[PDB]
């Protein structure tokens, strides 16, 4: 309950959703993902990350995670309200009681 996301492409543009804690699973499989898209363009298994108080790290993806355009090495801690992408998965994370930007920048 620490985090929430938001998504700026495809089906669920808009939409905030809370980050459980713990490993948290983005994907088009709901048998293997917490956080289920729709989008053809997602994996089964799209993005792995893990979620605590202190912040969020990439622990997986089905292609690089990009911030801000660099490639993210696993295990690192992301930066909050930055552009993160993971192919046709265009999204960024704030603390819950913050703003989310109406529109992300997509770098290059």
């Amino acid at each position: 309950g620490s985090w929430v996301c938001r998504f700026y492409q495809g089906k669920h543009r808009g939409v905030e959703v809370e980050l459980p804690h713990g490993r948290c699973v983005f994907g088009s499989d709901p048998l293997q993902s917490d956080i289920v898209l729709s989008d053809s363009e997602i994996a089964p298994v799209h993005l792995v990350l893990m979620v605590d108080e202190e912040g969020i790290r990439l622990t997986d993806s089905a292609e690089p995670l990009l911030q801000e355009g660099l490639p993210v090495p696993l295990g690192t801690l992301l930066r909050a309200g930055s552009c993160l992408e993971v192919g046709f998965l265009l999204w960024t994370f704030v603390a819950v009681g913050q703003p989310l930007p109406e529109t992300l920048q997509v770098p290059t």
